[PDB]
DNA sequence: GCACCGAAAGGTGCGTATTGTCTA
């Protein structure tokens, strides 16, 4: 699954709480960023402080509009993949997901764009470079195992004239469904190299063949919450407005509390026994 | 493209778009 969200200045706490960490992007390399994401630097870049002999970015933002700190792309593995990675414990599966993300983001980077204005005349440019902070996470809001990576694309890109400007995001934002398919294709290919058999689900989605739908359902509490929020509002899961799909996804939430990580995984393992899961 | 940003006859958000496993 690939979902996206435009991150605004009011998200500067939450977007820094993303901080298991990796920089990616030709933009990042050119700034000398590679390896683990230093959080102070991440906060600086969120604020548009690219530093190293450059003016603070984005000052031409209207006060009536919100300023944009970035674009969050969230890659989420199928549940059976999450199970094998996080319950059984498999670094190869984690690695396979990391590769799928990195290769998809290369295709996101290819689509990075900017504007330039030459004497009242605006042209759109394909810059092909991004600065991206990747943060891998492991649980859902209902504390189910859930392998997922937040790829925070910072709102910046280097134009042809070598100048740092805000990202025009259209080409990435309108290709979410395509990049989603790249992630699946890459993950599936990587999982097949590791010897796994796959089961296909109408969309390009798949799961590991040795884990069945009932076993998936046992570990998908957030899905049960969404499915119920439609059944109560009388709404049908086939056709619903973007205002409604966002409603069910945000309203149906309950609240949670600082989970004992070592104790959580033991719960997962026991649940997986109850469900009868053979991690082979 | 527009209309308001800082003050460059330049640059920005705006809206875009989002399948399931349900993020941000």
């Amino acid at each position: 699954m690939l979902s996206h969200m435009v991150l605004t200045r009011q998200d500067i706490g939450r977007a820094a709480s993303f901080y298991a960490s990796e920089w990616q992007g030709k933009g990042a390399e050119e700034l000398g960023l590679s390896g683990e994401v230093d959080s102070k630097r991440f906060r600086e870049l969120l604020a548009g402080n690219i530093g190293e002999g450059h003016r603070i970015m984005r000052s031409a933002t209207r006060q009536d509009s919100k300023e944009r700190i970035g674009l969050d792309l969230t890659f989420s593995a199928p549940k059976s993949v999450s199970l094998q990675a996080l319950v059984a414990g498999d670094a190869e599966i984690i690695k396979a997901h990391d590769r799928a993300v990195a290769r998809t983001l290369e295709q996101a980077e290819a689509r990075a764009q900017a504007r330039q204005k030459i004497q009242g005349k605006t042209r759109i440019e394909t810059t092909g470079n991004l600065v991206i902070g990747k943060f891998r996470h492991e649980t859902s809001r209902e504390r189910d195992p859930q392998l997922h990576t937040h790829a925070v694309i910072l709102n910046m890109t280097k134009r042809s004239d070598g100048q740092w400007r805000a990202l025009k995001n259209d080409e990435i934002v309108k290709a979410t469904r395509y990049l989603g398919a790249v992630y699946n294709a890459e993950l599936a290919h990587e999982l097949q190299k590791l010897g796994y058999q796959l089961r296909y689900g109408k969309d390009g989605n798949f799961d590991l063949a040795h884990i069945d739908r009932q076993q998936i359902e046992g570990f998908s509490k957030r899905t049960e919450q969404i499915a119920e929020w439609y059944a109560a509002r009388g709404l049908d899961p086939n056709s619903v407005s973007l205002e409604q799909k966002q409603a069910a996804k945000v309203l149906s939430r309950a609240k949670k509390t600082s989970v004992d990580r070592e104790a959580l995984r033991a719960e997962w393992q026991a649940t997986a026994k109850e469900l009868g899961i053979d991690f082979s």
